[PDB]
């Protein structure tokens, strides 16, 4: 985040135009303006608290090596699950949308045991899409989750031909996300810290993100 970017209300956004540019777009190419909008200003959230306490990433997974390679050249990073290009607004969402994404291609995953694509895909299937995510606030695998709940199910209407789906849902998520959502999920440590603990095992996983 900057100051007026709002990296909640482009994050959300980008999972949905993200999931429908691998092979099902057709909103995001057609017009992709739905009001950029501009609300009050925010505090600032450059990057947490800790800037100068962030390097080092994990093995990949399982660290279970005596800690010695030859850190000195991006090849020995790779571009595999241990990159730090900044915030990782995409790469860790691209990482967990990935895994619902090729897992929700069956077109009957709990997707439809959670929402079924409901009559009311106004304000009634957004509430409900968001009371799921709602139900502990901001919780690292909830929102994970409703990122596919609300993304990936965008797909498979877009290849039904209706845009009724992905265009209420996205219009709906980025409403709901900007409202009181963008400082409560900063300030909760929503996708920020899902990304850290699972992006930093080695260093807690969760274990000490409550004494410093």
């Amino acid at each position: 985040g900057h100051s007026m970017s709002q990296s909640n209300r482009e994050l959300v956004v980008d999972f949905l135009s993200y999931k429908l540019s691998q092979k099902g777009y057709s909103w995001s190419q057609f017009s992709d303006v739905e009001e950029n909008r501009t609300e009050a200003p925010e505090g600032t959230e450059s990057e947490m608290e800790t800037p100068s306490a962030i390097n080092g990433n994990p093995s990949w997974h399982l660290a279970d090596s005596p800690a010695v390679n030859g850190a000195t050249g991006h090849s020995s990073s790779l571009d595999a699950r241990e990159v730090i290009p900044m915030a990782a607004v995409k790469q860790a969402l691209r990482e967990a949308g990935d895994e619902f994404e090729l897992r929700y291609r069956r077109a009957f995953s709990d997707l439809t045991s959670q929402l079924h694509i409901t009559p009311g895909t106004a304000y009634q299937s957004f509430e409900q899409v968001v009371n799921e995510l709602f139900r502990d606030g901001v919780n690292w695998g909830r929102i994970v989750a409703f990122f596919s709940f609300g993304g990936a199910l965008c797909v498979e209407s877009v290849d039904k031909e209706m845009q009724v789906l992905v265009s209420r849902i996205a219009a709906w998520m980025a409403t709901y996300l900007n409202d009181h959502l963008e400082p409560w999920i900063q300030e909760n440590g929503g996708w920020d810290t899902f990304v850290e603990l699972y992006g930093n095992n080695a260093a807690a996983e969760s274990r000490k993100g409550q004494e410093r």
